[PDB]
């Protein structure tokens, strides 16, 4: 089977992607923080229910060395490495005038620097194994339009968008492709947090902010990991071999770029 | 089963899309100009070889009435109608200052008005059958960045881009999605034509223009109908359900949007 | 004195642009439909009040020959021709499924073919006069994001967007630049018509659709011609000499591209 | 007289902007590294030659505390504060696979974090003075399309693009606007550096990389500070009052977005 690593695969969009890629015939390397291993258990169970090989790989994407060994371990255990999905990331909700250098340093490390490290490690591995790989990064609608109150987060996603473009161009001659998926409003822990932090600011009751930000989706429904998985499935398959440097929206109809 | 109509399916990108969707398990209605029914023989041959039902449908996409009946016929012959691919289209190569009103009327009818007609007929057929359909339009890199000497063509593709966004939002409540594919340099009959005409204009030898316009492709190789077929496969599949109003580039890396 | 022709200058944005460019030192050729001369009386008044020459020129931008004669007349009566603002245009409001071929031919003629003709005529005159000119087209937020119910209109603006790009690249070697302005919701006769047609569709009282569509403008206020004139002033000035092929948003904060 | 602070105004585009704004009627605060004071003496001369007041303010934009005191000092010395131009920035030239965390921390601090700091300090001063202000950020064509070998730098500019959008929406209620200028290839000390570094990488002789990258400019020639100052002049004037959250390209025709 082909091998793909999904960072942040312990839960949310990461888990959904892992389950889907497994159904597509990929053996999966579920990479996420070491403390998230128990949480990853379910993700692992889903991969194995799809009749594929799964292994958890402890990783803090903010650390290059850890990312390099994380990918070596994954390739070793699964006997290959063909796709890297840089899904791991965090969100920050805070008025622009309140953002601190501390906030910035932290979110750029987890959301941007990590992608540089994952791209570099994926590249080394691909070449080492003598194969053409696929790198898939998690952008967002916030990478296409900056969102108020989520300025720090938005800027890191824009950075990911720009990185996807530059990296795809530098790795293209080697035959590797780099694309990104941009989901809309996905009811995961990230939004329970966003909605919770928004509530503390505007006073709207819990869950209410989620509904308002969701009221604009053309298809009239908030998203679930499966929706995002569908696009990532394409980005990992052979059908996307001629697509590179793009950031594709899977937002049910929110932005049209 | 699932039924899809591919206009301009008698050759080039249209044929490849028909063959791809056939492999995906779609019964195909190859819609093209009556004059191309013979040229379309091979296409129907490629479809039946993938063990799917294929029927030719005489259609001049510029004629609304013909498009309405064309879809009625396809839905009656194949027993259903789930996907429409507005692929039929033409190219014009001419310096801006030389473009005539007749050039404009001609190209806008085939490249733009036709997509409106197709979108309307498809939407009505989806509703009659009680199906949530997928409409896929043929955009192009020229729909993202206007190209000199191909201004008329570029403008129609930009129109398709805008139409794709507008139609997606308008048809979302019925559950229908509208997306587009934007290929780069695809070595089909259309580019033989483009290279030939550009040759007469700038004087460069035959084939040289084709190479010239291809020297920017990150992946380092021009495109074939198969490359585009890959994206359309995703757009016609269930994996793209939460994607709408988007114009996705399959250009090997030329524009990044 | 520097000379600028403003098509559709009898009222709305065209009138605002005329008055502004006059204030900037331009003599203005107010080009509009013959029956609009009386209406243009105010535009001309506003222009002459800035110690500048103003002349009404009968022009139906949908006719190539008339555009040529109009620019010739403007150049001869004002003694030069430095800037052409392709502002004339119309709006159509109608569900996508109701859009007829007649509607399409009409709106594309007025909003798109007209711009080709305008660009061609302006380019000729510039060269004839041995000067480098500025062509400024009227785009719209609808050229950046298609709007439902105004699908035909949106597609024409996207076409204008593409035309601006293609033309800028094609005319650059001659030193001419082609840019466009993209206003948001401006209270003119065009929005009176849009609001009125929307009202017929959703039953909202007159003025409410305008208010609703304007409720999300970041700067918290609908637009007036003067706002747009601000950008066009830049685009007609020496300050924009190194800007070309761009579609610039002056929408108070609606779309960000 | 109105007051504007131009960071990195000791030379290059910053100097060009300071001179232009001075010419438009603004008193200028030239903010740059203390070591650049002597260098800035040239900028100060160009400003005073316009019969406008000028002062140098020692500022390392990466230091938030320093940025707050610099704006205080600026507003106090010039008796006002209406415009802030976040122009200070650096470039890095290095293959993606070689980018280090040290490079990233470095370039993001100077190119992105500083902008957050400037916006915050500007906003606070604007409100303190009870005025509506304009914030203008230095983006780049690299903020619109990521460039190979300039990945780190590109990603920072994309972040600035996102920041400009998010800040615009967040500060709009107060009446402040935030926009950005995106220069193309400007022959300043920065490109001297980029060319020199590119030279060591691809072996091309000195100066050839500058020409190579410039070859594609529609208007046929590289840019000078004044080309950029033209757009900034618009961005600092009342003509841009209804424009916000935009990143406008002044690249002579390289990217069209
Ligand atoms: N939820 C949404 O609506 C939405 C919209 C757009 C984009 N995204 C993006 O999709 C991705 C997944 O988001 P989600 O909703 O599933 O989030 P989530 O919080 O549910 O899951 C994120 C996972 O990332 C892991 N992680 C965090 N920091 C890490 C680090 N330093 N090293 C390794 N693993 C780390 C977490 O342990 C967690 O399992 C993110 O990049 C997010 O920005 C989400
Ligand atoms: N070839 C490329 O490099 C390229 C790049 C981008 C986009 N496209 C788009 O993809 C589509 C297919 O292009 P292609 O290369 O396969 O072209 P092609 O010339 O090989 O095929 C075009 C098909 O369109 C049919 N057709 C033309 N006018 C028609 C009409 N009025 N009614 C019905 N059928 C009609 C023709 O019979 C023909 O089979 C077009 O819309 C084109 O704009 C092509
Ligand atoms: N009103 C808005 O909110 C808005 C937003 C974006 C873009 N625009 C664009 O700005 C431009 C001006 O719009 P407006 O609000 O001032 O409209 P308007 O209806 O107030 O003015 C349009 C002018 O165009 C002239 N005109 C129409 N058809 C013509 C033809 N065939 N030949 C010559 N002149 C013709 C009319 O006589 C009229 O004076 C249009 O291109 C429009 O699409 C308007
Ligand atoms: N040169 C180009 O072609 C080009 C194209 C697009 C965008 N830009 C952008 O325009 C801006 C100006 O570039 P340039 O060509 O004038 O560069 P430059 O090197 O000529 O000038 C940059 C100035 O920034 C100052 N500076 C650097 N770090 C600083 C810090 N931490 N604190 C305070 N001041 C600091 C320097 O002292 C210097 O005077 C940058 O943001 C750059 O990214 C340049
Ligand atoms: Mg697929
Ligand atoms: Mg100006």
């Amino acid at each position: 089977s082909k091998v793909a690593m999904v960072t942040g695969g312990a839960q949310g969009i990461g888990r959904g992607i892992s389950e889907k890629l497994a159904a597509d015939g990929f053996d999966i390397a579920v990479a996420d923080l070491p403390q998230q291993e128990e949480q990853a258990a379910e993700t692992i169970k889903l991969i194995e229910a799809a009749d594929q090989k799964a292994v958890f790989v402890g990783l803090d994407v903010t650390d290059k060395a850890n990312f390099d060994s994380a990918i070596d371990e994954a390739a070793e255990k699964l006997g290959g490495f063909d796709v890297l999905v840089n899904n791991a990331g965090i969100a920050q909700i805070k008025p622009l005038l309140e953002v601190t250098e501390e906030d910035l340093k932290q979110i750029y490390s987890v959301n941007v620097f990590s992608v540089f490290f994952g791209i570099q490690a994926a590249s080394r591995k691909f070449d080492e194994l003598g194969v053409k790989g696929k790198i898939i990064n998690a952008a967002s609608i916030a990478a296409i339009q900056g969102f108020p109150i989520l300025s720090a987060y938005s800027t890191t996603k824009f950075a990911v968008r720009g990185l996807t473009q530059a990296a795809a161009q530098e790795l293209a001659p080697k035959g590797h492709t780099v694309n990104a998926y941009a989901p809309g409003i996905v009811g995961t822990g990230m939004w329970e947090q966003i909605d919770a932090e928004l509530s503390k600011i505007n006073g709207k009751p819990i869950g209410e902010n989620f509904k308002e930000y969701s009221s604009s989706i053309a298809l009239g429904r908030p998203s679930v990991p499966e929706d995002v998985a569908g696009l990532v499935s394409f980005l990992a398959s052979e059908n996307s071999n001629y697509v590179t440097g793009q950031v594709m929206l899977v937002d049910g109809g929110m932005l049209y770029n």
